[PDB]
DNA sequence: TACCGTCGGA
RNA sequence: UCCGACG
DNA sequence: AACTACCGTCGG
RNA sequence: CGACG
């Protein structure tokens, strides 16, 4: 309670731009009758006045906090501050650009404030203050105003933000702005009218239509008033088509067949990917749209130019008139887009050995792809060490180094050489260098491989070249039958055959995460030509008496997406298994049904009734999400016993299944699950207070007794491993070595040419003589501090910076090349770095390369032209990497040679 | 005429008694060097004998630098053949990788009319790589010689008098084809021959037409009477066609169809795989129409199993296993489609009549060897061409309609792809992207190993762009690079107005093939692609539901372009990269589509809405009986060896007559351009391509093309004939306008062509030229003086520094001069020497531009390309002070690689990362990355 | 004054 | 442009 | 002390 | 890290 004063405070000092006074406020970094004043609100830069862009700063100031659908964010993060006397830390983070959505281009951002704050029902770090509590965090939160910056905020959403490192359970709070210094009694950020968050929640939800709610999931559907969206257009309400009824089975059963899916037109189609800015229209799109939520396809019957959009009861969260624009407005999140290999997930393995017809071949022919993979893997690496231009290419695919070139506009360089051991084998060799000659390379190629074995061997990974994830969508013209399904790509997808559609052929479909046996399904493919324009998402049936995506976890067409997968060695066995009949678990899960109508009974009816109602609502939701989440523990606690009992289809196996089940859709479906109910479930259906082991293939190494026998310690253990390790052997074996040497006689070209000229000149001698000796005592240096793990990149720039300070009549100007800006492009630093090899090639090798790397390509790629024989290009940083290397050209060439 | 036949007995050079121990490479390299050193091979003087260096050398300038040794031989040296060529000559066999080395002459009238003088000069090409082809691979490239000669049928006013005036005909084709040719120690027989179409006469010895004869190697010094290279057996030409086309098997067929068919023996190819007899399937019927026509609906197409395709793709390395492969097989020519119901995993292949040529048993391997000409591969955006225009708007439901969008496509053709280059421009990184997806490099570049230069910068003006943007040079404020960038649009502009080659996107070029499956309905066709085809609206992976336009080039009657439905018939889902008609119906499409089939005919596909959606199918013309003017020579081989009678030796003469009645055949005048031309202006000056006098001559020409396999004979006299009977006369008619560069008429054009040329191409271009003019920079960059600058200073303050210094500039200003002779003079434009070696030698003049410590510390003699010492920089700079301006050209031709070099070094920042120096081989398998550039320019906007 | 279209430069 | 195939 | 916090999809 | 199922 003496939480008080968290927040900044805020002076008279109270006439600032909102963006002004944040950034003023972040004198945070500490200062608390100086004469503070107000300075002459007019910068378009922070530096004028942990740094805004000016791009930020402009929209902050002039823009009202909103530029290309992007939103200005307020957020902050609070951890608890570790003195004890009578609580948290606030560290207003800097303004930033993040996608908008409905209710801030509705309201402006200007009025939203986001907070990271630790969870006050989490663990050690907690302060005693864990002694008392909970309520009163909740009642700091909900209860009342916040002062901030010149504003009031109230909170109205609490979501979940995992585990963060101050590590600790944190959640995000949204507050609302609803009065201010310059805001007016009952538009521009600083002329902003007055407004309560029961008056915004009512604006978003329409209460006075959906009473009828529980309490607990209306307060969920605030999330899509906060879904950061792509505003593409709005429609008019004659071209909006609100269906009452939902596709219903054929079979009578009364399943919906297109949860969550509707149609659009294609004009809607095409202003999408004009407004996104998009290579083609797209044929399907994650949005949302009034009270609508979920997918909407292109209607393939459309012929006409007219835009229209369709809604169903199954999208449609609470009843809205869709009569502001705003509600009318489509908004996308994504766009369904080319699709890329996914591999084989573990959770999938047992279920598909759960399924298989033969145990032991599904087994078998699961190892012998793995073993046929790494196999390859290795034998590529040591076919592309034998050339260059082959090196090149693989050691450009094993990382991918775009990004930081993007960011940073060149290869970024740590003293003479790139950062990465990556960009350093590629820029060498660009020079002219072998890693099959030059030991300095060898080395490094050496330890790039010995890093990836180390990779194989943490993580186990089948990649299955025919699989994709895929969003998936209901047929609406009825021309799947019940067990069939259409997937048509939109380009290529490339496997070592290739596919534009997929057509007669069995595939298996599932959703992530799968725990049933029923969770994956086997169906059969074919390509309808009626279908033919809807690319990159798969179509399922709407016959037969439960759609397909029910079937996959609970499934539907909302966004989202299934594991699509027509590899014929992992689908011919797999054998569909019915639907479980899912235990009574309510014993262990209460559910919270408690409807805004019976929360506002308490308050009685009318505008303050309602108002109270909806505060109520709020900080009950925060209860509820702030208990503590056992999804986690639970899913461990499944894959700990599914594991010992080798069982995922047994009576604990389905119960855990049916728990986990439950537990995601926990804050939206009100069901209530605390530390109690785990103990009492454990106890009756499970091993009790029993603390499960991990799994062996957990640990790097087969620690069991034994053969492993669950499938996936089989394929960590008995296939991958002994497979890694006769490669890591081989490598091992490097002690055989007509070589790879450190020497070049190539590098030392500068330095015997000036000693030629110093034995006739004693004036060129002296200099030579003092040239040698600070290499020498820059040598010592960075033994002394390279050879100390302050940090390692400043300990190497700080020799690097006493090496560039080595520096020197017409010989001193032809060395030194005055006019040019760079020094380390003059004729004397190629001379240092060829005497310095020279010197310690053998002694201290990595000092010369670390040094001087730069200069030595410099200098071989001088050595290495002839006359005739073309000419090397001296490349700038930037325009260096924005090239990459020519799959074709590598290809095309060794065939020649 | 005997004054020819003297003229014709010293054509080939003499074979020295000193060259006998030489390995046939040798000979052939040496030989080339004494004829372009005009060096007499049995020169007594010179004490010529053979050096035994030679039979192990691996470079062909070890054996000239031994000759350039004498005096007699101290010229430039003549093109030398690639060192892997020549190993291959050597110690290959003369094949490597399904490669051949081809040994080729040129021939060319001696301007000489001596009476006792050679009627030909000869040049000896180099040795080169080839692909192979069936013949070689059977018997060796080493047995093969191909010349290029002049017609002696020619009418040109260039044809010396001792052939235009006298049998001259009669007896070069005796000298051709009667008996063997002595040549570097062999004895060459001719045994084919096509036309090589109009060649320029070799600058070293007025276009004349020139004709291609293959000789094969029948014996030689080396041969042994009945393998490596010089271990060979001698054979005779008519043994050699024997076994290509099994005679006796085939005496039924016109002798001079089966002449033709030597073509498929020398066709260009890679050998996949041999297959078993027992994999073999020969049909004996066609599929035929199944409305009883008789009409044969898969005309030169049949199956092969998927693991045929999966073998063809390992063996050429593709990514996917293609549907379709254009090949030969035996007797076989055609297309090959992959089954899609086959399920199984064994090989085998199947033939049809229409596909064989001749009879062929198959027993041989090499009979039985599947080799691929071509594969259905991914496809690209085509556009029109001059002769689908007429045809399109003859059958257009609104001339006026179809006439003014053509028209408004080519603008906004035009204007998308200026914008697109103007904003390119802005920035270097976007400008590269766009020069490299301009054009294509990759091949030089492997071929070579590198960036091949000329001088000091790249051949390639999209290479040059690049590599001087590369070293930090900004094609807005450097005019050198605004110049070339402006260049290569202006060509790109002259080959639209010449060509107008408007491109559809929603077009291409597509292998035709036939539904042997029966699922594809009388005109529906399925068109599968094997990834996105993109357009800038739409993209495609098939064509469903809607017309597509298809046709052949040559286009001339109203119905060779025909509107059909695609349909997507999952059932052929696998066959991608191939447009598949249907087989049923009493015509098959194909040959609709001016008389094509499926052996390889390629279809103009299109599917634009706005171009398809205003045609109106035309019915097939009534063709007009030509055979009063064409006649066709059926003589088949039978009735040739009646005048021989039976058995060996008689087989043997009636194959040589074959070959010399095929010759004088094959070399009487063609009509084939003269008739096309005559349509083409008789269409243009009545504006119809539809009316009688155009069907007529689109049967014509249709006959001419089909003319050496059909054995049609047409003479002078016959066309003339023709005009006169049929077309009003043996007229001579007007030039189109469309012809000329510029508007030559009066008023408004009223041709489609001349109106597209001329009312929309030319003044939009010189709109798009006006505007990329403005969007853009000065030669003056104070960087590359850099080093000009740096050194006055120096010499300022040193008299010897000073010399040095002036001398250097003395010395740039005489070979500045030397450039404005040699390659800067428009009377220098057409000289023996070429442009390259023009500039090679003001190179050479500069590159000679040479330099105590000082002069040390600028050569860096330890550095083997004196061209990376900071000598070549400071020339570099030094000529740039003095000649940006007055000579650009000379500058950048001769200095841009230091000038680069310079550019980099001066735009260095400290710590703002580091410029890498290239190899140059490092250089050239680098492209760049467009997903770089446009997340680099995202952040930066 | 004697053709056009598709590919490729081993 | 030149050279080489092909339709 | 010692229990004990899920999978997948895209982007950055 | 940022959204999303
Ligand atoms: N305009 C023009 N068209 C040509 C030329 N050469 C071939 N063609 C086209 O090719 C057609 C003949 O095609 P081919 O497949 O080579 O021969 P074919 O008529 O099918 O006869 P077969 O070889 O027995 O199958 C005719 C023309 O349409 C040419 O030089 N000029
Ligand atoms: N393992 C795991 N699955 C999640 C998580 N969040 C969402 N899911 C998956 O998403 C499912 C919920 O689907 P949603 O589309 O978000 O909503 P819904 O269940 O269809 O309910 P509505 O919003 O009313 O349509 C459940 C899970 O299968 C998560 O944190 N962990
Ligand atoms: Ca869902
Ligand atoms: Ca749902
Ligand atoms: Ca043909
Ligand atoms: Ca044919
Ligand atoms: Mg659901
Ligand atoms: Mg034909």
């Amino acid at each position: 309670a003496a939480l008080r004063n968290i927040w900044p405070k805020f002076p008279k000092w109270h006439e600032a731009p909102l963006a002004v006074a944040w950034e003023v406020t972040r004198f945070m970094h500490k200062v608390d009758s100086l004469g503070l004043k107000y300075d002459p609100s007019t910068a378009r830069d922070v530096t004028d006045i942990e740094k805004p862009p000016n791009d930020v700063f402009v929209t902050a100031m002039t823009g009202n906090f909103e530029s290309k659908g992007s939103a200005v964010v307020l957020s902050a993060v609070l951890d608890y501050n570790p003195d004890n006397s009578p609580l948290y830390l606030v560290k207003l983070k800097p303004l930033m650009f993040e996608q908008g959505c409905r209710l801030t281009r509705r309201f402006g951002p200007d009025r939203f404030f986001e907070i990271l704050i630790p969870s006050p029902t989490s663990s050690p770090s907690v302060p005693p203050v864990s002694k008392q509590a909970v309520e009163e965090v909740i009642q700091w939160l909900t209860m009342g105003q916040h002062s901030l910056v010149g504003r009031q905020w109230r909170a109205f959403f609490a979501k979940d933000a995992g585990y963060r490192k101050p590590p600790i359970i944190k959640e995000r709070v949204h507050f609302f702005a609803e009065t201010g210094i310059t805001f007016r009694p009952d538009e521009p950020v600083e002329q902003r009218t007055e407004f309560k968050v029961s008056q915004m929640l009512d604006w978003l939800l329409q209460l006075d239509n959906n009473t009828w709610q529980p309490h607990l999931k209306l307060f969920s559907r605030i999330q899509l008033g906060l879904s950061k969206t792509y505003a593409i257009m709005t429609l008019e309400p004659h071209q909006i088509r609100h269906h009452k009824t939902d596709l219903l089975s054929p079979s009578g059963t009364g399943e919906v067949m297109n949860d969550g899916v509707g149609r659009m037109s294609r004009s809607v189609a095409k202003r999408i990917r004009d407004v996104l800015g998009l290579g083609d229209v797209p044929s399907a799109v994650q949005g949302r749209f009034g009270s609508a939520k979920g997918m909407w396809v292109i209607d393939v019957d459309d012929t006409g130019d007219e835009d229209w959009i369709e809604t169903y009861p199954s999208q449609r969260k609470w009843e809205c008139d869709f009569v502001d624009k705003h509600q009318r407005t489509l908004e996308v999140r994504s766009v369904a887009s080319e699709l890329k290999s996914a591999g084989l997930n573990l959770q999938l393995l047992p279920v598909l050995e759960d399924r298989a017809r033969d145990k032991v071949k599904m087994r078998q022919a699961i190892g012998d792809r793995l073993i046929n993979d790494l196999q390859r893997q290795f034998s590529e690496q040591k076919h592309a060490l034998n050339r260059p231009v082959e090196f090149r290419q693989w050691v450009y695919e094993s990382y991918s180094s775009r990004a930081t070139r993007v960011s940073h506009g060149r290869v970024p360089f740590l003293a003479g050489l790139p950062d990465s051991q990556e960009e350093t084998l590629n820029f060498l060799m660009n020079s002219g260098f072998d890693p099959k000659k030059q030991k300095y390379l060898q080395d490094i190629a050496w330890d790039l491989q010995k890093r990836k074995c180390d990779t194989l061997k943490s993580k186990l990974n089948i990649r299955v070249g025919r699989s994709a994830y895929i969003y998936m969508i209901a047929d609406f013209w009825g021309v799947l039958e019940e067990n069939e399904v259409h997937v048509g790509f939109s380009s290529k997808f490339r496997d070592e055959e290739s596919f534009t559609l997929l057509s007669d052929c069995d595939v298996l479909v599932a959703r992530s995460p799968a725990h049933f046996p029923s969770d994956i399904q086997r169906v059969r493919a074919v390509f309808k030509p009626e279908l033919h324009s809807l690319k990159d998402v798969i179509i399922f049936s709407t016959k037969g008496d439960v759609p397909l995506a029910k079937k996959l976890s609970g499934g539907d067409y909302d966004g989202d997406m299934a594991w699509v997968c027509w590899d014929p060695e992992i689908v011919d066995g797999f054998v569909n298994a019915e639907m479980p009949l899912e235990p009574d678990l309510s014993r262990y899960l209460k559910k919270d049904k408690t409807t805004f109508k019976q929360l506002m009974a308490s308050h009685g009816t009318g505008s303050a009734a309602k108002e109270q109602t909806t505060y109520d609502m709020i900080q009950k939701s925060f209860h509820f999400a702030l208990q503590p989440n056992f999804l986690g523990m639970c899913t461990n606690y499944k894959e700990r016993l599914c594991y010992i009992n080798n069982s995922v289809s047994n009576k604990p196996a389905i119960i855990l299944s049916s728990l986990v089940g439950n537990l995601v859709d926990q804050s939206k479906q009100g069901i209530v699950f605390n530390e109690a109910s785990w103990a009492q479930l454990r106890r009756e259906l499970l091993g009790g207070a029993l603390s499960l082991p991990d799994p062996m293939y957990k640990s790097d190494s087969w620690l069991g007794r034994g053969e492993p026998t669950h499938i996936i310690d089989y394929l960590k253990f008995s296939i991958a491993r002994p497979a890694i390790d006769k490669e890591l052997e081989a490598f091992h074996n490097m002690k055989a070595a007509d070589g790879a040497h450190f020497w070049d006689p190539d590098l030392a070209s500068y330095y015997t040419f000036f000693k030629e000229i110093s034995d006739k000149s004693r004036s060129s001698a002296l200099l030579f003589t003092t040239l040698k000796n600070r290499i020498g005592e820059v040598e010592k240096e960075y033994g002394r501090l390279v050879k100390k793990e302050d940090p390692y990149p400043v300990r190497v720039n700080q020799v690097y910076e006493k090496w560039c300070a080595i520096t020197p009549s017409k010989v001193i100007r032809l060395l030194e090349l005055s006019f040019l800006a760079d020094r380390e492009m003059n004729t004397w630093a190629l001379l240092r770095a060829s005497t310095a090899f020279k010197l310690y090639y053998h002694k201290s090798p990595k000092f010369v390369w670390q040094m001087a790397g730069r200069q030595l390509a410099y200098i071989k790629a001088q050595m290495t032209s002839r006359p005739g024989e073309g000419a090397p290009a001296l490349m700038t940083a930037f325009m260096y990497a924005g090239l990459m290397p020519d799959k074709k050209f590598t290809k095309q060439y060794v065939a020649r040679l």
